[PDB]
């Protein structure tokens, strides 16, 4: 099971632990994110605003606050942890859905949500055009207790496709889970 820094090889640490409600999985860190050693650090990326908008977080975090997410039952990782850049530019060996699956199997989050179709596609082995947004049916190679969701990219490059509904439905689902946990 890798450590959170991949033995110092990861550009930005994973934020993972047991008992999380939601892990949000990107493709790879943008260059800006890699340089900041943070997640979704491009100031035009809508991720941090979106989490606040949909009540996954109660304030808008700044990118350097990414590791505080577990206090709200959220964590973070990416399919590619040792490379940065736009998806189309990444070398083929960047994508390690094998290592992602090992982490999911270890930490058992309630939900894994891919923050773009591409990430989900690299992991599920199916082309993006055949994936809808929202909850998917339980796949491989994958724990049936961990729900899997695919979300519209918050990147500036996905601006033509961005929609809030899958993000808000996710937020509602996380509310429902954290509320059942208390009832």
């Amino acid at each position: 099971v890798p450590d959170l820094t991949g033995s110092g090889e990861y550009l930005v640490p994973d934020v993972l632990q047991p008992g999380l409600t939601l892990v949000l999985v990107g493709t790879a860190p943008s260059g800006i994110s890699a340089r900041a050693r943070a997640y979704y650090a491009n100031p035009e990326n809508k991720f941090w605003r979106t989490l606040h908008a949909v009540g996954l977080t109660p304030r808008q975090l700044v990118p350097q606050e990414y590791a505080t997410l577990p206090q709200y039952g959220l964590g973070l990782t990416d399919v590619a942890k040792r490379h940065s850049g736009v998806d189309a530019a990444l070398p083929g060996e960047a994508w390690r859905p094998d290592e992602l699956r090992r982490k999911v199997e270890h930490y058992r989050p309630r939900i894994v949500a891919f923050t773009s179709k591409r990430g989900a596609s690299e992991t599920l082995g199916v082309p993006t055009g055949k994936l809808p947004y929202g909850p998917q049916p339980q796949p491989l190679d994958w724990p049936a207790e961990t729900e899997l969701w695919v979300l519209p990219s918050t990147s500036p490059l996905g601006h033509n496709h961005f929609r809030l509904e899958p993000w808000q439905a996710l937020g509602d689902r996380v509310r429902e889970l954290r509320g059942a946990a208390e009832a």
